[PDB]
């Protein structure tokens, strides 16, 4: 904590004074940005040099951004950057980053001399320079101070340091030239900067457009619910082609900002899941994993992108035919295969007598077979009794509930049908029954 | 690229040495700031000076803002203010600016006596200041330094140079003064700051308050229904979602034009799943932080088509029996549906079965019948509310399209009748 | 009106030039920072010394933020924060602030000597400070300078200070200790720096929460396919929307308040979409940065008539928080909910009714965090469950769900009492389980 110099008629000027009142300006401008920036730390740029890595370094061309402490930095050619940093010839799976001494005043801020894991933070360096006035005499000496950035192994960092990750070395291959996970992220303050933040905006605006005009095409080309269900999606993307517009387009943005706006869409578009809600964990925004948290958010967001709209239980019709003899016809071909079906039964009987003398009654068979098993007396379709009603049909109370059994020659044929036949031999008083099917 | 000085224990202090500090300090700001804010430069504030336009002069009464290198400045009168620009008769379509000298260390950015071709950054200037302590021996005579801003053409720029668009003046009168374009936007730092930015938020509010009346009214009443019916519930609530936002964005003292953008882009892009083509068509307007009024036009012009949206046809009198329904355009006789609100002071229940055939709509051939009446349940909530009246629909043949005008010719007495004849698309 | 000072050749130093070289820097600065932030002022952190409550003082462990004039501050330690300040026998209902003198170049700004009624903004103190290089000779003394903040009564500012509100003094009990209006809200740069907003955050997620598992459980099952169900539809979207909305602000770590109005003004005035109105009606909440207890007031208010399901506040519902396997804990938001309010469970699972009836109230367990787990190896009871034969009117009723009710009674529902958090850990043979658990007020 810094504090603000006083300066006395007749004080006589110590280094220390312009020491002390360069701490405290600092202080000052860090926490004014602090106070109004959330993840203030990371890369506007940051420029990796590629033909380096061959030799088995990593190495920065340029770079610029914030420390984790509030330090701003900017370096742009080899005289101005770190040391380039070698790799091991069996260290693997390392992180790297780039790192820079925390300041402290019970150790000395700047040094002269450069030296092996010394703590300053600036090394002094001699340039001439011009006096800035019109009115002058010639230029003076003075000395600077250079950030003593410095790139290092994340295993090698402790508690006096602050650093930005950059990149991450998989394989050091015999020909000492470096692989790099091209999928790590560097904490940005700008995902202009980062060309995987780049692809991802890009990526999203192309399904974007696509399923936009996909639906656009097919809502203008027919009045159901199953229309409506499609009007709201296309309504939800389309409010999302304009604002991955804007991404796209903008200088500067904060992938915090991205994060927020993209989030959001993704719990909205699981509206249209087979679920209707968020599963499982969200995605948390972490700025120094932003390869993990946007991973996860743009399989969701693929996902919900790409969903069929679709029902997940409807009521089958049972239709009457010859005495005791209903069917109910399939929706479509794969209907038979994409969902499992259960019989809902209601009678003035004991449980005891539903649930010996019922399925023993029931045959329930593809239309083409119905004759053969009640002239051949034989069984259909077996019948497990529910426990309770499942969840995704309503519960009426009284009813038992009993599942439709695959498997099996009979069920095969089953699969190539259209319709069920649920042919009944006898009566029960006060029968009622439901068909219902639920996806699997 | 400025560095940090360093202070040695016997060093000799030279004004170099304070002015590299400043610098690097002044940079330091400057790239936290930077770092963190996409638009950055533009205006604040600016009261640009009417009294002076009368004499072919662009003067800044005030103005508070960052300009494009990243340089702050705040200036309020004569004193203060860069000298008015006088224009030429020459000049016609041209934006002024305000604009301010890079700094590149080859050259001098303090001056002591002004000359417009010096590329210097401060003007020095002299002002005696009293001490801040307590403990003082008394005042002392400084030298500042007064930023040198200048009001220049767009033309005369160069890469010497980082300016702010002020204005454009389309035409030097023969009057001696000046037709600015009152529609150029200044790049705005706060929209509160520019009129225009601000009637584009308020002239939304208020279309969106008109079209939440508009159709939350309709919703409200009962009526016939349709498909429609869900759509226009699916627009109200994204209307009433931007009541909110235009109304956040009209009370706050401060926001930045680019926020407001990216706000109501989104918007206009949900807004095109109402329109025709469900979905947006051709390309989408850019947010440009110097031509603000180009993009928000754009994006306004969107708006207000996307929020925009029944007539009573007199029935004249020209004989009992018979009135006219001068139709105003035969365009209008197929599309519209058209119905009868009759009242008279006669039992329901007759005027619901007995009306219905002795008003009949050639004619007076067939009076010595006609288009079939159905009564209509619900009346629809275009027509404004009547209490007490029955509605009749005049059922949809082919004469009356190519016809003008209705004749109405009812058998006798209904005492006490009123009678409305309206059409609706 | 602070410009750059020229250093000339040969110029003779003053202190002068450094003072009005520092407030031109300052001055720098802060036209940067107040040209991107609206509502730049308040605090990152607050902490009030609640110990010292009790003696008719408010006094500030810590805090930092900035001063409506543009200024930072940064304090911690008795020894830094400003002189506490004693509230007379009278005051009531009376408002506290932070407040530091404005700077104006007629006045002083540097004092040696503290004094009261004294508008500088600076109190000199000396410190000694090593010299930064390694050239170095030693240490040497110098002046600093300290931010002269100070508590005080609202009613005793002027235009002389700026200020920000820090409490408000409802009453000096007759112990000379005082309780404050913990309603208000100061203004604040972090949501997170604040209980009050946090708990609004952390309130209306749980709601979103309870709402969207429940509709899309009516919703997963076919209904009428009338416009009754795309009513709910929508709703649900508007839900699921703001699920991930405050899923963001819950996690982040730093969240201007104004930024947070802003989404939950919008969602409100949507959510007017549903009411019977269908559109917003009299003036809408407006974003008061000075007054955030009042606007944000409005908004939860807004919010929780648009998404409750129970009437008025005769139930709450309580998140059951997953943290183990067959571990639940549902944290109460109030000591004295533990003894107002009744307590229910709504249980549905793919098991027999007989099943359910028997196995459920046996192996599931509740009790408190602390006294949980030595049950569960100890094989001891835990509070009771009752079956209720109907279904509370205060809460819904969903049909094909059994409501166990919690027996009241024994000595462990004393350590409930003053606990804060039901643990429920239950013995894991339940396919398909969904449970709701609720406080019924009595």
């Amino acid at each position: 904590d810094a504090h603000k110099v006083v300066w006395t008629e007749g004080m006589f000027l110590r280094p220390h004074h312009f020491q002390q009142a360069e701490n405290y300006l600092e202080g000052y401008m860090r926490n004014w940005g602090q106070a109004h920036s959330g993840c203030f730390w990371g890369f506007l740029t940051l420029d990796l040099d590629q033909t380096l890595l061959r030799q088995g370094k990593i190495a920065l061309n340029a770079a610029s951004g914030i420390m984790p402490d509030g330090t701003p930095f900017r370096f742009s050619g080899a005289q101005q950057a770190p040391a380039p940093l070698a790799i091991a010839d069996n260290k693997t799976g390392e992180n790297v980053v780039l790192a820079l001494p925390t300041y402290r005043a019970g150790r000395e801020d700047v040094i002269f001399q450069e030296s092996p894991e010394a703590l300053a933070r600036y090394l002094a360096y001699e340039n001439e320079v011009d006096d800035l006035n019109a009115v002058s005499v010639g230029s003076a000496a003075l000395q600077f101070g250079r950030l003593r950035l410095r790139l290092m192994l994340e295993s090698e960092l402790n508690a006096e340091w602050t650093a930005l990750g950059v990149t991450r070395v998989l394989e050091k291959r015999g020909d000492n030239s470096l692989r790099l996970d091209t999928a790590q992220i560097p904490p940005m303050l700008n995902c202009q900067g980062n060309p995987v933040l780049k692809t991802f905006i890009n990526d999203l605006q192309g399904l974007l457009q696509q399923r936009s005009q996909q639906m656009s095409q097919r809502l203008l080309q027919p009045g159901g619910s199953s229309e409506m269900v499609d009007f709201m999606l296309l309504q939800l993307i389309n409010r999302h082609l304009g604002q991955v517009s804007h991404a796209y387009h903008l200088d500067h943005l904060h992938p915090e900002r991205l994060f927020a706006d993209w989030l959001q869409f993704a719990t909205e578009l699981a509206s249209f899941s087979a679920q209707r809600t968020p599963e499982g964990r969200l995605p948390v925004y972490d700025h120094d994993n932003l390869a993990l948290c946007f991973g996860k958010l743009m399989l969701l967001l693929r996902q919900g992108l790409s969903v069929v709209l679709e029902d997940n239980a409807i009521q089958l019709t049972l239709v009457e035919r010859s005495h005791g003899l209903n069917v109910a016809t399939v929706q479509d071909t794969k209907m038979m295969r994409d969902f499992g079906f259960v019989l809902a039964v209601r009678a003035d009987v004991a449980a005891e007598v539903l649930l010996t003398h019922f399925p023993a009654q029931m045959k329930i068979a593809p239309v083409t077979r119905i004759r053969d098993l009640v002239q051949l007396q034989l069984p259909g379709i077996g019948l497990r009794t529910m426990p309770v009603a499942p969840r995704q049909i309503p519960y009426h109370a009284g009813y038992t509930y009993f599942e439709l059994e695959k498997g099996g020659d009979l069920w095969k044929q089953m699969e190539k049908s259209s319709a069920f036949a649920l042919h009944l031999a006898g009566e029960f008083p006060g029968l009622d029954m439901e068909f219902w099917a639920i996806r699997s």
